């Protein structure tokens, strides 16, 4: 792919997070920690998954950032509705507001519903995202295998302001602990 000159520096937002993930003082990392963070509730954090957003809002043009995803064993990347739920249990579709792919044991799959399988020959250690708003447009690129296409969602009903969208997953096998990590442009 041709996209890194939309490159956009992304960063975490905080307040959105689930108060177990540690955000680094950067704003660039963000893993699971083994307990509550200490950090007051509040309407935005995800209260049942791993997850927190970017702190950036899109409502048009392109954009494209790359995603660390090394070592781990389970996560979910993409964009999503500046206005998707928060609390309690949801999936992650077009229809609840979410363009997002996920490895999930030993299977990666784009998450439309039903959820669709993914055909990757070379597991990625780092994710390229790439936006077109005015297009209707969420693609995904294997950064490890010199930028083959993993998925693209077309004909996107966005309706609404974008954010970058992460969930670090769950640690309950203890080889899920790592990072993800914003990559430098
Ligand atoms: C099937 C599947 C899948 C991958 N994710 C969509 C989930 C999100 C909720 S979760 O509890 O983090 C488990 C992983
Ligand atoms: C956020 C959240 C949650 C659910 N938990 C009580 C734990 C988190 C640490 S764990 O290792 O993923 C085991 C499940």
């Amino acid at each position: 792919h041709h996209h890194h000159h939309h490159m956009v520096h992304i960063t975490l937002d905080r307040n959105t997070a689930n108060s177990w993930l540690i955000i680094s003082k950067d704003r660039r990392q963000v893993r699971m920690g083994d307990t509550h963070q200490n950090v007051s509730d509040n309407k935005e954090r995800f209260s049942n998954y791993p997850m927190v957003l970017g702190a950036q809002r899109f409502s048009s043009g392109k954009m494209y950032w790359e995603v660390d995803v090394t070592q781990k064993e389970a996560w979910d990347l993409g964009v999503c509705r500046d206005s998707v739920q928060r609390k309690g249990q949801f999936s992650l579709s077009p229809e609840n507001g979410f363009w997002t792919i996920w490895l999930w044991q030993d299977s990666y799959e784009a998450g439309t519903s039903p959820q669709t399988t993914l055909h990757i020959q070379v597991p990625p250690c780092q994710i390229g995202i790439f936006v077109d708003y005015e297009a209707g447009v969420v693609s995904f690129y294997n950064i490890t295998d010199h930028g083959s296409l993993i998925y693209t969602f077309s004909e996107c009903v966005f309706a609404g302001p974008l954010r970058p969208f992460f969930n670090v997953g769950f640690n309950y096998s203890g080889g899920n602990a790592a990072p993800l990590k914003l990559c430098p442009l």
